[PDB]
């Protein structure tokens, strides 16, 4: 099968009158359908249930977007039993025709993009920009696991002959397994940690994150239309830990691909590590937990550009991203420029109800409001608060972008990941000691500096130790393909999402010899 | 760096007089020199401790092969500050660097060659054939890997372009971790599972298995010689569960890499799944435990040809190999002529001290002759004793090959892995029940089929769920490169040792982008 090589799907920036009104179109849309509701899908029909959940607009709380059937363990057993009885044809299907599904299934999402970006708009609180990244990350994620999971079909093993045998080593997929997945990529993450597993012949069971299962309804619904077979993807919206759990914990259950807080991926890790009663296998569970990502700028830097990139590294998206610069580290030389830089651009942040397309719209929840708000409290006592550091007006969870400097590099906020719109500024005096305090901290996932000298820009190439690492430019939005993407340390399990060796993780070797 | 194609080692029959020749003095030398004492390796130096251990001869143990220092917890923690400081530096040496060391360990190994296969002869009750084997695959694997290892060179990874920018994914290796090896392999396995590990990078720790302690180390007199830096291997002999429990459940140990018994591999696993005090990362386990490898055959094959490969497979090193034949599942059509040819080819098979070349030598210990005596016994209730059965005259722990008949699919001695010259033989209907009876195992390693039909070949190929199948041919014997090995199931975590893809294993990945 040949198509085109690979490109990134293009991220709107909705300067075109064309652009504008064809999200207004799409906004409109989305909001005369907040009445809807959005079962289960197991086995290739949707289920509802009794008990639902209910999701809200984080700029509007009092809105319903849109309600949801409400999955406990008889109906995770259920989609087990479907995945599993999918996986015995689906694993037989040529690879060849599982990646034209997946072909399909992206122009499918393609012609949705505007619909999908303006569910993330009202959903989640993206702003417009922010929105589109997101979708066509996960457009990009179809496109590329569609490829890739070409370069692993039947027989792809290097080996070395020998006389008189044939010997052939091919790879083959796993079973079913649990996708848990995240709010704060709930259009990109949750549909890359779904078709990559899918791609090579495994089956999933999908749990969206609760703030975001309408958007998840809405990839199922680009699933469905696509002819996934019944079985092979199943979405089961749930509250707290019930499904997740008894999936994990399952001795049914292959492999467990997660993507949330440390918090949850250790006990994941730590339960994958157990033998459940009657399991015949070793579970192979993924996860990636989030970072405290800093960027380093140093006294020879471009500090207007250093500025830009990190204002837009701290808030983009609230600084609700596992790759957001929450911390800055500044030598002596680029302290007081960078930091007069970053608050007089930070200082002209507008913050409101995302479908306006501000540069900052709510935080997610209530919750995740206690959290960010907890933690500036916490900021207080630990660094001096030089911007923002307060919850602005409106119903909507609205949080100013918020700047603490002169933070000890062991303080809980220059440590602690907040998941919101606070950066947290740690003054040093050379760039030795600026990558001693990048490094310090349990996390490793992304990592930027900004600097012309080269021999800095190397020995961070050596010794930054991020998976992600970024120089002169922003430190989110890893594209697919181009930024492989996933961390060290406590940032997770180094599963490299947007790259060939992704889809390794889904595979086991057979090798068969044949003496003649 | 350039060198030959890689070609496997040729394994020595000793069928000239000038190999027998070769091979009679350098198990005289070796007898010549029982008692030898040898330290522990640590940071470049052997290091002796009080107390000591003793390796006995299987063949007859009244006779000391040698003695060896005795780790303990603290000589464990010295082991890992060396291999930690070594990492340091190790982990930037070129690539072809890396490499040379390993091509250097080769070549010292093979010019030692019949003075190890006669350490094994003696000290692990190998005839001489499965010695010479057994140290051609340790020479293997280093020649195979340090080729390997160049292919993940820096930067190593395929990515798609971005305008503007130069992005670049390579490989690091993970740090410093622990080897546990086997007795039944404690040179092949030994080494591979040290120098694939320590060929891309990282440091390690090895503790050899109790019963092959001498050989261990004199693979690290090889090591010493060929001149890795000071850390980088570390060899820590020890009793019990000690020093292997200190460092699987350590915090600063990076990855495990085990092969053994299924009972340890589930506990190894599972300590590695939990995140200890103070550790900073999520631990790698690679475990290989073992299986309950069948050959099928119907009544379409060479009887003769299934009798000589069922014989070589189940009784090789008798029987003590993670991929013999223990059971024999045969269609009705192939049932009595089959088990006929088995049973006239097995009668034959001599049993004695492994120095005079028998078909059999001694099981490797005393605990090994009381665990296979012990399922003997059970075996004498579940199936039919039609061979064997007793253990033989003498001193040294020789067991004669034994045959069960008409063994229930679920009997123990049918399901569990008994790692001693016990055949089950089970009756089936058919090619699709023999399937049936050869996955229903919680183990998934090696497999065979013996059959000229091309549809019964193909089906297996697709069915016969383990990771090395083989047909018409022994099921043992797997050689680095040409059959890359390990198993699904509770034979572990399909690790492919021989294969290319093992290495990338000792990796973790990082991508860094510069915006020129
Ligand atoms: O790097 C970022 O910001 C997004 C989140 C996961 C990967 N792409
Ligand atoms: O297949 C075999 O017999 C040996 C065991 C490990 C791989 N080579
Ligand atoms: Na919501
Ligand atoms: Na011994």
């Amino acid at each position: 099968m040949t198509v085109e090589p690979f490109r990134n799907e293009p991220i709107e920036t909705f300067q075109t009158e064309e652009a504008r009104r064809a999200m207004r179109e799409a906004l409109r849309r989305v909001r005369e359908e907040f009445g809807r509701h959005y079962p289960l899908y197991i086995g290739g029909e949707w289920v509802d249930t009794k008990e639902r959940m209910v999701s809200l607009n984080p700029s509007a709380p009092s809105e319903v977007v849109g309600t949801t059937a409400k999955a406990g363990k008889a109906e995770a057993e259920a989609a087990l039993e479907a995945a599993w009885k999918a996986f015995k044809t689906w694993k037989d299907w040529p690879q060849e025709d599982r990646s034209r599904l997946l072909l399909k299934a992206a122009a499918l999402m393609r012609r949705r993009k505007r619909e999908l970006e303006a569910t993330l708009v009202y959903e989640v609180g993206k702003n417009w920009v922010e929105a589109s990244a997101d979708v066509a990350e996960a457009i990009d994620f179809i496109e590329y696991y569609a490829r890739a999971a070409l370069r692993y079909r039947y027989p792809a093993v290097e080996v070395v002959p020998y006389p008189g045998e044939d010997n052939e080593s091919f790879y083959v997929p796993l079973g079913a397994g649990v996708v848990i997945a995240p709010w704060n990529f709930p259009v990109a993450i949750f549909t890359g940690m779904i078709v990559g597993p899918v791609a090579v012949g495994n089956t999933v069971i999908a749990k969206p994150a609760e703030d975001a299962v309408v958007v998840g309804a809405k990839v199922f619904e680009i699933f469905h239309e696509a002819g996934f077979p019944p079985g092979v993807v199943n979405f089961l919206p749930g509250v707290g830990e019930e499904v997740g759990a008894y999936l994990v914990e399952h001795p049914r259950i292959r492999f467990i691909n997660f993507t949330g807080s440390l918090e949850v991926g250790l006990k994941i890790y730590e339960a994958a590590g157990r033998l459940a009663p009657g399991q015949t296998w070793f579970k192979r569970a993924y996860v990636e937990t989030g970072g405290k990502n800093a960027i380093i700028v140093d006294e020879t830097a471009d500090f207007d550009l250093a500025a830009e990139g990190v204002v837009v590294s701290a808030y983009g998206f609230q600084g609700q991203k596992c790759s957001a610069a929450s911390r800055l580290i500044l030598t002596q030389g680029a302290y007081e420029p960078v930091l007069e830089r970053v608050l007089k651009r930070a200082e002209r942040l507008s913050v409101g109800p995302a479908e306006e397309n501000p540069d900052l719209g709510p935080v997610v929840s209530a919750e995740q409001e206690r959290k960010v708000l907890s933690y500036i409290e916490i900021g207080k006592n630990e660094g001096q608060l030089v911007l923002g550091g307060k919850r602005l007006e409106g119903e909507g969870y609205f949080i100013a972008p918020t700047v603490f400097t002169e933070v000890p590099p062991k303080a809980r906020i220059a440590q602690e990941e907040i998941f919101g719109p606070v950066l947290s500024v740690i003054r040093v005096k050379d760039f030795a000691e600026a990558l001693e305090v990048a490094n310090d901290t349990p996390y490793g996932l992304t990592g930027g500096v900004y600097s012309r000298k080269r021999e800095h820009l190397e020995w961070a190439r050596r010794e930054f130790h991020v998976g992600n690492l970024y120089f002169n430019r922003k430190i989110t939005g890893a594209l697919v393909g181009v930024q492989p993407f996933g961390g060290f340390k406590l940032s997770g399990t180094n599963a490299k999402t947007g790259a060939l060796d992704y889809l390794r993780l889904f595979l086991e070797m057979k090798a068969v010899a044949e003496r003649f």
